[PDB]
RNA sequence: UGAAGCCAGAGGAAACUCUGGUGGAGGCUCGCAGCGGUUCUGACGUGCAAAUCGAUCGUCAAAUCUGAGCAUGGGGGCGAA
RNA sequence: UUAAUUGAACGUGGGCAUUCGAAUGUACCAACACUAGUGGGCCAUUUUUGGUAAGCAGAACUGGCGAUGCGGGAUGAACCG
RNA sequence: GUCCCACCCAUACCCCGCCCUCAGGGUAGAAACGAUGCCCUGAGGAGUAGGCGGCCGUGGAGGUCAGUGACGAAGCCUAGGGCGUGAGCCCGGGUCGAACGGCCUCUAGUGCAGAUCUUGGUGGUAGUAGCAAAUACUUCAAUGAGAACUUGAAGGACCGAAGUGGGGAAAGGUUCCAUGUGAACAGCGGUUGGACAUGGGUUAGUCGAUCCUAAGCCAUAGGGAAGUUCCGUUUCAAAGGGGCAGUGCCCCGUGUGGCGAAAGGGAAGCCGGUUAACAUUCCGGCACCUGGAUGUGGGUUUUGCGCGGCAACGCAACUGAACGCGGAGACGACGGCGGGGGCCCCGGGCAGAGUUCUCUUUUCUUCUUAACGGUCUAUCACCCUGAAAACAGUUUGUCUGGAGAUAGGGUUUAAUGGCCGGAAGAGCCCGACACUUCUGUCGGGUCCGGUGCGCUCUCGACGUCCCUUGAAAAUCCGCGGGAGGGAAUAAUUCUCACGCCAGGUCGUACUCAUAACCGCAGCAGGUCUCCAAGGUGAACAGCCUCUGGUUGAUAGAACAAUGUAGAUAAGGGAAGUCGGCAAAAUAGAUCCGUAACUUCGGGAAAAGGAUUGGCUCUAAGGGUUGGACAACCAACUUAGAACUGGUACGGACAGGGGGAAUCUGACUGUCUAAUUAAAACAUAGCAUUGCGAUGGCCAGAAAGUGGUGUUGACGCAAUGUGAUUUCUGCCCAGUGCUCUGAAUGUCAAAGUGAAGAAAUUCAACCAAGCGCGGGUAAACGGCGGGAGUAACUAUGACUCUCUUAAGGUAGCCAAAUGCCUCGUCAUCUAAUUAGUGACGCGCAUGAAUGGAUUAACGAGAUUCCCACUGUCCCUAUCUACUAUCUAGCGAAACCACAGCCAAGGGAACGGGCUUGGCAGAAUCAGCGGGGAAAGAAGACCCUGUUGAGCUUGACUCUAGUUUGACAUUGUGAAAAUUUUUUUACUUAUUCAAUUAAGCGGGGCUGGAUUUUCGUCCAACUUCUGGUUUUAAGGUCCUUCGCGGGCCGACCCGGGUUGAAGACAUUGUCAGGUGGGGAGUUUGGCUGGGGCGGCACAUCUGUUAAACCAUAACGCAGGUGUCCUAAGGGGGGCUCAUGGAGAACAGAAAUCUCCAGUAGAACAAAAGGGUAAAAGUCCCCUUGAUUUUGAUUUUCAGUGUGAAUACAAACCAUGAAAGUGUGGCCUAUCGAUCCUUUAGUCCCUCGAAAUUUGAGGCUAGAGGUGCCAGAAAAGUUACCACAGGGAUAACUGGCUUGUGGCGGCCAAGCGUUCAUAGCGACGUCGCUUUUUGAUCCUUCGAUGUCGGCUCUUCCUAUCAUACCGAAGCAGAAUUCGGUAAGCGUUGGAUUGUUCACCCACUAAUAGGGAACGUGAGCUGGGUUUAGACCGUCGUGAGACAGGUUAGUUUUACCCUACUGAUGACCUCAUCGCAAUGGUAAUUGAGCUUAGUACGAGAGGAACCGCUCAUUCAGAUAAUUGGU
């Protein structure tokens, strides 16, 4: 046959995604010795629409302890967070919504989101609409927190991980259907290629290895093995179970 | 055609319910250009034309149409298939 | 080989002559080398198998057409001369 | 039928002549000869494939002819001649002008009729098809040889502002303009031209490019790659930019390139005039921007950098360094509203033109004001006073207001607004005179209002939508900051006015299309955009007109058929047809009325009605200024009423047919460009799967590489189903996926141990995988039989049994899924294989391979009803353009040669042959029977040791991935020098962050800590949308300076900071997985192939026709084994059976006698053979051994298998003769290579020797059953090539089982009676309208069902004519004879042939003509490609199973036919008639007659009239149509 629909995504040039619309990107500021030892006050001075993301953004100023200019940085914004808002990031930092401290000063169970995995990595986790991190426990010995995941999984990261107080804003987003093949495309328009998606069943043996045969039907199982040849993955990869849950 | 919102009046004990306006929403509707190409299985079929012409027809505020610049190159691309 | 110079096989020396032991013909002496084309066949008298039968399918002997004209069967690849 | 005479003629026979071939003789003291010759004799003569011999011809080479030739070589033409059997040679005549030939050898690119051969040229067709879309031209004159398509004037028309107009972008490139023109081109002409020839033509500081960046592309640093080069665009880089006087000295630095838009961003130009061709570009006037210099005036300043206002802010200036902050550039779609420009519209006035029988103070035209400099206003908003409920202000739209509204007073962003300048001096319009041209002069004027849901552009404030929020950069400006500098006698802002200089380079013409672009072209196609008048009208709808532009497309004459386009039709109204295909009908606006169903939103324009013109009126709906008023303006909309008319009025144009249902998809949307627009795809909704970044999915040869990702589970990635409602049942055995392994199995390389001299071997251990075990079905998928049973019968709630992983649950159904099937019942109709509602043992329905139901929607499929109609009964008529004739111009397909039939034979359907019929020049218009007409080396089928696409548990591999080992790979500790395990370290390696900004230790400060002095933690910043920078100061020096050092700001270590860490990663091997990918294969025979079978290696009998040989998918069978005896020898005996007899005992036990030719046995099929044996029992043995030869059968006299007779050993047996080299004989089986064994006291390892190891020679075994021996799965309905009529599917040909039809006999039936009418059991035929059988023709194609239309033929006669017979009284009916003259229907269902009904009828007979008839139609079916379902398959896919959508080409050629002319015999009129054609048909009323006949019922016919059905010819008085 020929070179299925998945394995033509990893080239690009039509499914590279579409950012002209997006600016500078959103995470923390790079951990520095103000946010190490004490904290230091930003001012929230809009919030603002990021396309193909769907929870909006905010750009908060802080002031260069060294330069005198102000460094211009993209947070996510929490629900509560307001233009004009003082934001405070440091190990000193007060707990409030919208503060960005480490996650080794912050009490169990709190709620955090833009957790990141790694000190440095300006913001790994809980970063969609509704989601954010708990922080299940701490282990001081070592300096160790146990946090829980979006998906329900729970982690161990360095207490030293940042985090912002509060839920990430836009919660709810996905309780509205779409209703209209419109807002699906409009939808992915700004995010990449990839709507709408033919059935694999409805192709011709060349084009997928589903296609083909005198009725639509898939003449083997589903589900694939999980060290399949690149070309093979075209279903439930590596499923421990299937059917209605 | 007439959805929210808004104005006035009426009925009821209340819950609330009616009437007349205003408003101008919708991958709404009739329909011209554009776009397409259902039927006549019409014309032509050494044609005007290596796919056109006539009537009839589908859509017509949007998943509509479109120019230029750019990207994807052959067991490769691209495909509402 | 035999009981055996008894046999078996092959011979020397003699005898039988061209009537040398039926007819007819010899208008086919024998051997060798190298090589071509061919390796779809078909028809008929007689015999004969399968089949209801076939201008059907398959065999035996022989003769023909293929490769072949000529006179006859008006006409015809095979019939008659 | 037979007999007898004579005669005719074949290439045969006889004689003779001649040619050639073959054979046999003669020919030298040569007077003797192309001796390769001559003379004599005899016989013979066909020929494809093929073989051989001799000769002829062509281009060249050597020799020779003392060769020919300008007094004419070669070539060419020549119904002139000679020679040869022939290929050929020679000569004469004509043309021509320079070379050529014979003979002997040598040599070769050496001989053409074909190859759908190649190249070039030329025909018939043929003066033929044709030059027919876009409404259309006519008169006069000029030019000219010539005028329909040149020009001027006049008339008539068209485009009708989403144009046939005026400009451009792309593209083209001189097509632009003038002058001239022979040919060619402009499919007719041409004086004309986008043609040809010669010249000319494009002027920019202001337009565009140039500048910026976007998507993106390319350098640099680096890293890969054998390399061409790939990645990389800020990285793991010592990256750059400015100041002061070719160098010196300073300051900053986070970061350091280019290309990329003539539509994005952007400094700045307008008016008038001017050329044959340019204009925002030239000329005149009047401006603007940028950059650089620099003067005057004005402004500021003698305590140095302006004043005014409460404020919003203002003014002509009014310092401002580094650094920082902000704005502009800079942004969506849509809606109504308000302002403005332009256009349109309505008045009045000044001028001009048109009309003027009459009328119209009338109809039409001009009445203009640019950039730029000011000045005065224009929405929002903001400021001051003040403080609101009785809430107020306020928009078309409900927002604002104690966060300050109303009100009053102000500030301000915004002009395409008014006024002034520009500027009337311009332009324009009139009138009067100049003039030879130059085109000259002069005068007057160039005005004032209104209206609007008007159109277009633009601006502004609001509002709606988004899980959609709708570019960036160059560039410019403002502010914070306060560096430096700056006068009191001159400096200074050169953000004020004026003054000075300069603005480089390239493009610039023209078209922008029914003729300048692309399509082979001057092609009805395609190609981006701006401006957009009047009327009607809702309207850039249609129709007509103005400005502007065309009048270009071969023309003239007639008006035949058939066409294409436009139409109309009496009565009926789908009866036509597969089907209402096509057409008709409805249609605007206002008022009324509107159902089931429903997701409550719709359906809905449901359905269905009424009105509509003109004229004269009336009323309502406003604005402005002055206090329920008065006066002056305004243009549209609505309503009411009289009158009126051939009751007509959306009068043209424009403009929905509707309803009741079924199947299917929810809807909007999308695709197979050029046959399928769909039920297919998509979609929202639902569900499942993977993944927490050292990750998931994917790319790359690799990479310090990349996409998702400027991403982080409300995310990305992979799938299935397909809105809503209601549900989504059971099964984990099979195949997948997944999880754990304690586990015992299998188990690679490396490593370990043992043996060995070593190579090497062996053993243990042994990762992943497999195996084992669990889960998983919204994973792939699957979801049963048999029997009995209820008080009529029937059925089976119930029971029994086999069996599964589970046995189909809820639902649904002859449904797009049901064969039987046209299922059964009901409804629909007169009639229904159609539709609908039910039923259900459902071949083969069924639940996200989704089940059921669904409002709305559908160029989806289906049925019915109403309306409507030429679909039809049944045709007719009209118009335009063709066809037709003419002038001009002018092809192509096709073509062996050609063109009359009947029959015969023939390769089985002839134009040619044979026998007949016949047959008379040359033609024109039609036509579609034939030329098995043309188009294409059949696309169906088969063959090929030909492919390709796709699939998989085919064979062989492979990228990737997983696991193990070794290297990278280092340093310690702990237990059990080194083993395995754990643990620790950082420097290898890896990852991340950052402008490498603050790390580790200590000190200082504080508190609880034991207060051990000596322990742990902190150490500036948290009511607010402000600010933070170019250090103040302390101390020491100093030129006494915002000068210099240290501190301010603790010391030390130079590890930037974290994570991971000898594990990842990387390199090399090894095991697994791996249709993701690659290569290849997928036997043969065969009454086509596939399925079936094995007739593929072999044996017996028969076919087989008396030696042997001999075929078929002929007949009846067999083999792939079995046996230490069932082999070998010897001896004794006789078997199967029958009779008779003996206790249990009998039909069968064992014993005895007699008879018993084999009727038994001999392993196994059958056939031969055998009796003191070849059978049976007993005794002894291994000849079933060794050595190679000869022979036989199949046969090539090869192999294999098998067999025969000897010879030489060693044996066995017997007293011996003898016999024994497997089985009584005919079947019982296997090469090369490789491996292994036995033997060879053997040979070799090639520098020498020994021992392992290896290789040799002879003989076996391991096996090829497709058996003389390849290692091998499917599908193609997406398909391809070489071929085949060696071979199927359709016609024809032979045959006739089968189908159909007809005879003979006579058992019976018929009241009795074989034969009125039938006729069993038998039996003989005929036809080719059924289906078979066969495979002769066609595979470089004969268009393959039916229907419609039309002609003709047959008889085996349904009706009609005339007759015979009857179980014929009449009537009706049955059988038969002549006879094919003449008829044989309209419909429902089905594509149907057929069938089955309704109805009429004299009757509703059967057939043929290539299953008549596709250059006659249609395309319903069949019969490609799309799609759905059921069953089958793991899958790709299959299904004479069911559905839906799917391009039907060419006649002008010859003949045939239909008509029409026509030469010759002088022209003409009037006639004859050979021959050819021939045409009529049937029924009903009255009378006969209620009569004959007959017991009633019933019930005729002949004659004679009167009409009507079908058919035929003609006609237009009447009616109807046109
Ligand atoms: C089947 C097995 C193998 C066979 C033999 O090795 C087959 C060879 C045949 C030869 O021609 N070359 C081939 O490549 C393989 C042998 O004879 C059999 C007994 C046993
Ligand atoms: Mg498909
Ligand atoms: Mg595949
Ligand atoms: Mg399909
Ligand atoms: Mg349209
Ligand atoms: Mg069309
Ligand atoms: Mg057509
Ligand atoms: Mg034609
Ligand atoms: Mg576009
Ligand atoms: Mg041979
Ligand atoms: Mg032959
Ligand atoms: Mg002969
Ligand atoms: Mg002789
Ligand atoms: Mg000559
Ligand atoms: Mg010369
Ligand atoms: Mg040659
Ligand atoms: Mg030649
Ligand atoms: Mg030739
Ligand atoms: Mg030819
Ligand atoms: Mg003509
Ligand atoms: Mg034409
Ligand atoms: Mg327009
Ligand atoms: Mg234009
Ligand atoms: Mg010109
Ligand atoms: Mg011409
Ligand atoms: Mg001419
Ligand atoms: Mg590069
Ligand atoms: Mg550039
Ligand atoms: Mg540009
Ligand atoms: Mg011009
Ligand atoms: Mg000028
Ligand atoms: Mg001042
Ligand atoms: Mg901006
Ligand atoms: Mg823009
Ligand atoms: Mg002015
Ligand atoms: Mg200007
Ligand atoms: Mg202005
Ligand atoms: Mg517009
Ligand atoms: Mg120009
Ligand atoms: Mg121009
Ligand atoms: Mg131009
Ligand atoms: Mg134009
Ligand atoms: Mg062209
Ligand atoms: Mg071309
Ligand atoms: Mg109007
Ligand atoms: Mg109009
Ligand atoms: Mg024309
Ligand atoms: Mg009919
Ligand atoms: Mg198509
Ligand atoms: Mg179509
Ligand atoms: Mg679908
Ligand atoms: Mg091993
Ligand atoms: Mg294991
Ligand atoms: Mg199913
Ligand atoms: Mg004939
Ligand atoms: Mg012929
Ligand atoms: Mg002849
Ligand atoms: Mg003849
Ligand atoms: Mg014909
Ligand atoms: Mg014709
Ligand atoms: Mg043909
Ligand atoms: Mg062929
Ligand atoms: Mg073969
Ligand atoms: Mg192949
Ligand atoms: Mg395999
Ligand atoms: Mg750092
Ligand atoms: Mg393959
Ligand atoms: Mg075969
Ligand atoms: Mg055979
Ligand atoms: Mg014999
Ligand atoms: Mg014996
Ligand atoms: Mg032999
Ligand atoms: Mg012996
Ligand atoms: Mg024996
Ligand atoms: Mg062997
Ligand atoms: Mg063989
Ligand atoms: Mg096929
Ligand atoms: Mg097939
Ligand atoms: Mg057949
Ligand atoms: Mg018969
Ligand atoms: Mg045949
Ligand atoms: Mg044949
Ligand atoms: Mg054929
Ligand atoms: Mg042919
Ligand atoms: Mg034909
Ligand atoms: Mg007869
Ligand atoms: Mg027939
Ligand atoms: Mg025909
Ligand atoms: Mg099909
Ligand atoms: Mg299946
Ligand atoms: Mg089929
Ligand atoms: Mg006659
Ligand atoms: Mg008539
Ligand atoms: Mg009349």
């Amino acid at each position: 046959g020929r070179v299925i629909r998945n394995q033509r995504k990893g080239r690009g040039s039509i499914f590279t995604a579409n950012t002209r619309l997006n600016k500078a990107p959103a995470k923390f500021r790079s951990l520095d010795y103000a946010e190490r030892h004490g904290y230091i006050r930003g001012v929230v001075k809009e919030i603002i629409h990021d396309p193909g993301r769907g929870a909006p953004l905010a750009r908060v100023v802080f002031n260069s302890p060294y330069k005198f200019k102000k460094q211009r940085e993209t947070f996510i914004a929490n629900e509560g967070m307001y233009t004009g808002q003082f934001i405070y990031a440091g190990k000193n930092a007060a707990l409030t919504v919208g503060n960005v401290l480490p996650l080794g000063s912050v009490p169990e169970g709190t709620v955090v989101s833009n957790v990141e995995e790694k000190v440095g990595d300006r913001g790994a986790i809980g970063r969609t609409s509704g989601n954010y991190v708990t922080v299940v426990g701490h282990n001081p010995e070592e300096g160790k927190t146990r946090i829980k995941l979006p998906s329900g999984a729970k982690k161990v990261v360095s207490s030293s991980a940042r985090g912002m107080i509060g839920i990430v804003a836009g919660g709810g987003r996905t309780d509205k259907p779409l209703l209209k093949a419109s807002r699906a495309k409009h939808k992915f328009a700004v995010k990449r290629n990839s709507w709408p998606k033919t059935r694999g069943v409805a192709m011709n043996p060349v084009d997928h290895p589903h296609g083909g045969g005198n009725h639509q039907h898939i003449g083997k199982a589903s589900t694939i093995s999980r060290y399949a040849a690149q070309g093979q993955k075209a279903g439930l990869i590596a499923a421990r179970r299937t059917g209605l849950l």
